[PDB]
């Protein structure tokens, strides 16, 4: 049961490809060929790389023995399917990493907590690491790691239709979410050659717990509507978000985990193709065993009915688009400030860019 | 490897106790020592009388073997501890039962079903099962049944304190109940022996299943005040309780269950002082096991040194009296026309919250 992580524990030729994480269009499919498909070592080298660049082993004297066994066990329990694997992992990971350590036009540093900053940060600019105390964001990162662990692929609707023993154990409710949570926290605890938290105090280590928990069951999507509906909340009330207060920290870390989660639709249209591919192949998967079992077919799961353009545009119109005007509107999106000033932002950039190119595909038909 | 319901399905010597369910106070204790204290069946025995009661068996075409099957696996796997046993679940059903069947004073009324003991044709009563259709009620009572399966005789806390498998199997939320209703519908649904609701279509079935999960995960106290609030919301709003409105619905069937769990302080003395002693002897086991753990022992769980009445006053004034105040005022309380309502549930509240504090006021 100890898996262990591989004896020289840092790679060491991927120097060319790791050096460029500081950029949003991570080219995460050339770090997989890089590495070797199935190596089941994206997720540990990633995670290493982000700790060290946020001084997080200081911060915490974690043990890198211990974090990298854990992260090890930890990818290898992701499975070998077209989506929710490692690799996605390894993506959601890189985008909460982006999405609180890269500038952002405007964003005041809360005025007077440990906090920790990218060796990449470096008036007219804040980040999020500024904000959030370095056990929350630790946290974040965490959670974006376990966030799919042990997935099966298929969704929480195929899981609670087919009376899964899944469902019946969460009685339907964030099925594959409290799994994932529940499922990396019971390898986290099997082993000592797992605990790289042993620093932590007990006061410490149950808020982590707590965080990390929290920030994985916010990615079940039958609660996005709410969880934008509570932002917008918080930021159109009288004070705006409170960095002081650790609830609208929270709610903060739950909507960057959300779009970290879904970012596909905001790269370049080659990532984007890519993960298109991957999500579409499992809906398939799915939508052979819902025939086997006299089920209708899913919509867009469909393989000898693609609807894939209908499937992508109401995807950014209704889920990513909501939530990235959720979380532009409240300054956070990572910008430049063009030379009333306007700001220049990649992301929303991309996701316009992706809309587009899925209408004109749609024309066509 | 199926539990099978005993012989001779219904015992037919518990009649002169079986015609008392339409009672408050019912003597559950006298139907305890007339069945014998750890002889299983008291569970399954009172839910085929109320489920007869109701005409439940007729209107969703219930087969009676594989309902005595699944309650009797049920009651089983209840475990022998001092109050979260099969004798509680038995009493909430009753509560429920009684709740929604027994006249309201001043209750408007309308697929429903009604109570063989509901009488009473005065203008001025009516019931909830008036107001809440067949399936809805069947999934409260089901519901009760199922609601502290296989209880461990410890607090949601003391499992997330000591990382109990549990605790980390459900993320530290709402343990307990996840549990009970998780490990009562995997048994329903491991026997076709235990299938007693065969007769539901597929999307009956989905919304029984789904009100039954509602009713079970609102028994977690750590929503109490959250659901106490939401419903006085509903009742001070415009139009008050909208009875067409499905989760105007479901939330009276959770204040009903809620009221049902934690009953005890509105019965008798007799009654409520038996459940007392329950509660508190779980809770010693419990602080035996916190020492030997080396914890601190939890407020009100050290068998050295009871503080009963302290429990059972701050019990009442914090949590069973705001409750049963937030149901009153709905209008939803049992009770006769004398014209002004005596309400014996609430009469029996008062008194039992003014002996409380007596014995603190000598100690
Ligand atoms: C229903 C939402 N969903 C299932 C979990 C989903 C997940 C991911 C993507 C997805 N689409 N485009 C990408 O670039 C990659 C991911 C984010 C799309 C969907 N969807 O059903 O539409
Ligand atoms: C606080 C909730 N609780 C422990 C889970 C509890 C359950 C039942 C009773 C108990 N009190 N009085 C009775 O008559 C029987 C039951 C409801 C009391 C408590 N409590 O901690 O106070
Ligand atoms: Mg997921
Ligand atoms: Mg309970
Ligand atoms: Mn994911
Ligand atoms: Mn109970």
């Amino acid at each position: 049961k100890p898996i262990l992580a591989p004896e020289p524990l840092v790679m060491d030729n991927l120097d060319s490809i790791m050096e460029q994480l500081n950029t949003w269009n991570f080219p995460i499919f050339d770090l997989v060929e890089n590495i070797g498909r199935k190596c089941g070592r994206i997720l540990s080298q990633v995670s290493y790389r982000l700790f060290e660049d946020m001084g997080l082993f200081e911060a915490f004297k974690i043990p890198i023995r211990e974090f990298m066994n854990y992260f090890h066990a930890l990818e290898i329990g992701y499975r070998d399917i077209p989506y929710h694997n490692r690799i996605h992992a390894t993506d959601v990971l890189h985008a909460v990493w982006y999405l609180t350590t890269q500038p952002i036009p405007g964003l005041s540093t809360v005025i007077g907590g440990s906090y920790v900053f990218s060796k990449t940060y470096n008036d007219k600019y804040g980040c999020l690491s500024g904000n959030i105390p370095a056990l929350e964001l630790m946290a974040l990162y965490v959670a974006a790691a376990m966030h799919d662990y042990d997935h099966p692929g298929r969704t929480n609707a195929f899981l609670v239709a087919t009376s899964a023993p899944q469902a019946v154990l969460y009685n339907d409710r964030s099925v594959l979410e409290n799994h994932h949570a529940a499922a990396a926290w019971n390898l986290f605890m099997s082993r000592p050659e797992y605990n790289f938290l042993i620093n932590l105090d007990h006061v410490e280590f149950k808020h982590f717990r707590f965080l990390v928990i929290e920030a994985i069951l916010a990615t079940d999507l039958k609660k996005h509507f709410d969880f934008v509906a509570k932002f917008n909340g918080k930021v159109n009330d009288d004070v705006g978000i409170d960095w002081t207060n650790e609830n609208d920290r929270l709610l903060v870390c739950q909507m960057c985990i959300k779009l970290a989660d879904i970012n596909g639709p905001a790269k370049c249209k080659e990532l984007h193709l890519q993960w298109t591919d991957g999500i579409v192949n499992e809906f398939y998967e799915q939508g052979d065993e819902e025939a086997s079992l006299g089920l209708p077919i899913s919509p867009f799961m469909d393989r000898s009915a693609p609807q894939l353009a209908n499937l992508q545009e109401s995807f950014i119109s209704h889920i990513v688009g909501p939530l990235c005007n959720s979380y532009d509107s409240a300054g956070l999106m990572p910008g430049k400030w063009v030379e009333r000033r306007k700001i220049y932002c990649q992301i929303t950039q991309h996701l316009l860019q992706n809309h587009k190119m899925w209408k004109k595909v749609i024309e066509e038909e």
